[PDB]
């Protein structure tokens, strides 16, 4: 009954297009163990075929044409890509698609364009005069052609690009008169009516197309807010489905994240970025990190219902943009932390449960068997008024009555960045007299509820236990 998410993608995984063929190989495990949706990476045309998916070329290539030298993308063809996604639904599991909208990378040809430079610092300070660049702007999709969309790029449906092709230069360029390969790619303009149209429109294709259930929406700190909310009220009226979405608004600021909340109307989640850091934080601190600190300044602590907890992603894996990876220690009592606690929306990481295989000597190693526990403590365990005690600087542990609903339902949890401990909690007088066990397996001891409920439960040093049944 308790809904999680799993990012099924890690940023260094092999380039040999059999990634989709391994989701849907994976359908069966994922499901045993309540993953209830998984967000696939970008699956349209990159830069290259080993572009792992944020280049963005073409967005109606979901490795169907010969394009950028090559059909499939990294991860498969798009054959391959639908088949997963019907063994996907055949066990109930929803597929949200990634959507990469704030850019496009790997123009087919360069334009002559009219451009002032930028201040690096304030972005929209002029420090030059007009004058002629040659930009990454052309799009004209030469494998596809017409195929789905007859739509072509040019300069003026851009703000800009980073690179001048004809002086080999790197600049902040904003393009005039309208209306690290990275460094060249255009940033699309918003306020332009046949782009906002146009994206509105490849939203309703792609959903259709691959029959996905919702969204995850890149870089949306850049992107302008209010089409952002049109767009996802748009596809959810268009499809008439609930198409949950959730936005990567990369902030370590509750403040910033509730006004994007507000600008966007609440009709979307938002990765809770704050409780990551927070996770860094005391995995990082060696014991010295309050864990009280964990319940203040996350959204889940304010907007439970609009947060999607994780523990890392691709972007913070150990070698990456964001690097702030959660210490493999302390990762086993995050995950009990978003996995059993009543508010947010958890999201398992790939990489967490596989694996990173980038070539650092900090690589994460496959965690799964860490994992399988608390997975199995939510799908079965995590129901019913809950209990918080983080009334201790190192040792801080909640509680789940359980739910009548769900048979055997209920659970005692604790976690600590210090040492071992003990704590009396409050499980539910409708448990007195059980006898419940650590699932982490972590403690062999048994622990028996009074007749009042409660409980007097252990945890060992740097580690967590999930008491159950």
């Amino acid at each position: 009954l308790n809904g999680t998410l799993m990012q099924y993608f890690e940023w260094y995984m092999p380039n040999d297009g059999q990634h989709w063929k391994r989701l849907q190989n994976d359908s069966a495990y994922l499901a045993e163990h309540g993953i209830t949706a998984v967000w696939i990476p970008p699956a349209y045309k990159g830069t290259s075929q080993a572009d792992v998916g944020y280049g963005a070329y073409d967005l109606y290539d979901l490795g169907e044409f010969h394009q950028k030298g090559t059909v499939r993308t990294k991860y498969g063809t798009k054959g391959e890509l639908q088949s997963a996604i019907k063994s996907l639904h055949s066990r109930d599991i929803n597929v949200y698609g990634d959507v990469v909208i704030n850019h496009k990378g790997g123009a087919d040809a360069t334009e002559d364009v009219t451009a002032v430079e930028v201040d690096p610092a304030d972005r929209n300070r002029v420090i030059s005069g007009e004058h002629l660049i040659k930009a990454w702007t052309h799009f004209h999709f030469p494998g596809r052609g017409s195929t789905y969309s007859d739509f072509k790029w040019h300069w003026y449906h851009f703000d800009g690009t980073d690179w001048d092709e004809s002086r080999k230069l790197n600049r902040i360029y904003k393009f005039q008169g309208k209306a690290y390969d990275y460094l060249m790619y255009a940033d699309i303009d918003y306020d332009h009516p046949d782009v906002a149209a146009e994206i509105k429109r490849w939203g309703t294709w792609y959903a259709n197309e691959l029959q996905l259930d919702g969204f995850r929406l890149d870089a949306v700190k850049h992107i302008k807010f209010s089409f952002l909310r049109d767009w996802v009220n748009h596809v959810r009226e268009k499809t008439g489905k609930e198409m949950f979405t959730v936005a990567e608004y990369w902030q370590n600021d509750l403040g910033a994240l509730e006004n994007y909340l507000n600008k966007t109307n609440f009709n979307h989640s938002v990765f809770d970025v704050p409780l990551h850091y927070q996770f860094h934080a005391a995995s990082t601190q060696g014991g010295g990190y309050d864990m009280r600190k964990l319940l203040n300044s996350t959204v889940v602590s304010k907007h439970p219902l609009k947060a999607v907890t994780f523990v890392d992603n691709h972007d913070t894996q150990p070698g990456q943009s964001l690097e702030s990876t959660v210490q493999t220690w302390f990762k086993p009592l995050a995950y009990a932390f978003i996995l059993t606690r009543e508010s947010g929306y958890p999201q398992v990481f790939y990489g967490d449960m596989y694996g990173t295989k980038g070539d650092s000597q900090r690589e994460i190693p496959a965690l799964k068997h860490k994992i399988e526990p608390i997975l199995k403590a939510r799908k079965q365990y995590a129901y019913g008024a809950q209990h918080d005690y983080f009334d201790h600087h190192d040792i801080v542990g909640w509680t789940r009555e359980g739910d009548s609903s769900v048979a055997n339902s209920g659970l005692a949890a604790l976690i600590t960045d210090g040492p071992g401990g003990a704590k009396r909690m409050y499980v539910g007088r409708q448990n007195a007299g059980e006898t419940w066990h650590d699932i982490t397996g972590n403690r062999s001891e048994p622990v028996v509820i009074n007749s009042e409920g409660w409980g007097e439960f252990h945890v060992n040093g740097g580690s967590v236990s999930i008491y159950v049944q």
